[PDB]
């Protein structure tokens, strides 16, 4: 079976990378998560699709984006927001998000790796996350033990 | 269509593996990587299960196949992929495959609507809710399982 040559997911609060379907896993498969908002009363999420084996998604590569707005105000981490992975048995991944109170959703449909990237980029991107591998362990230490700023 | 009941494989300690959730859109193909529990096995014994709790025992067996001649390795080392297909008649193909040599065993499930009357899925669903809390314990300790002296 192919295997997805990088892994996929979503940049949660604080610039996190939260991988969904992980490299080297085979495809097709399909992963679903709930996720919940952030902040009280917060009225809409952004689905930001990234792609790479980094832990904060600014070190790794945009794939698309979306919001899904209309989340009726609530408490934080109170909305139920299902997301799904799917990736098909042509490679083409599909990003959904439900809102699971009315079911609202959004999507986004993004071209199989191999219309996207090389062999050569993936396997340099590979090397780019082995290099930083220590770094990034302490980070995935941390993403629990993060302090809010100081007032003034 | 949807897939009425949770489909997946029996891992080692008798735990549900799922690969298709209830209620996901059949047709579907889902694939996943499992390997080996001990060192130089030779086979292994693929058992699939139709339901939603989180221990097979609890869960209806609708077949089992074997894979054997896996090529000596440590443990976790073989990469056995394993596919759950349902096609347009929701028939359901379970397929597991040594990646070194290629080798592969198949079993073919009758689709749901020929098994299972609309009657016996909501018992099963039903009986699941009630046992929710129970099964979250199990699901919560499975990597925290502990072996025990031999002698």
């Amino acid at each position: 079976s192919d295997v997805a040559p990088l892994s996929l997911g979503l940049e949660t609060a604080g610039g996190v990378m939260t991988a969904l379907i992980k490299r080297n896993s085979t495809i097709p498969t399909k992963q679903t998560q709930i996720f919940t908002t952030y902040s009280d009363n917060q009225p809409g999420v952004l689905i930001q699709v990234y792609e790479g084996e980094r832990a904060m998604t600014k070190d790794n590569n945009l794939l698309g984006r979306f919001e899904l707005s209309g989340i009726p105000p609530a408490p934080r981490g109170v909305p139920q927001i299902e997301v799904t992975f799917d990736i098909d048995a042509n490679g083409i991944l599909n990003v959904t998000a439900t809102d699971k109170s009315t079911g609202k959703a959004n999507k986004i449909t993004i071209t199989n790796d191999k219309g996207r990237l090389s062999k050569e980029e993936i396997e340099r991107m590979v090397q780019e996350a082995e290099k930083y591998k220590a770094e990034d362990e302490v980070q995935r230490e941390r993403v629990s033990y993060r302090l809010p700023n100081v007032h003034g």
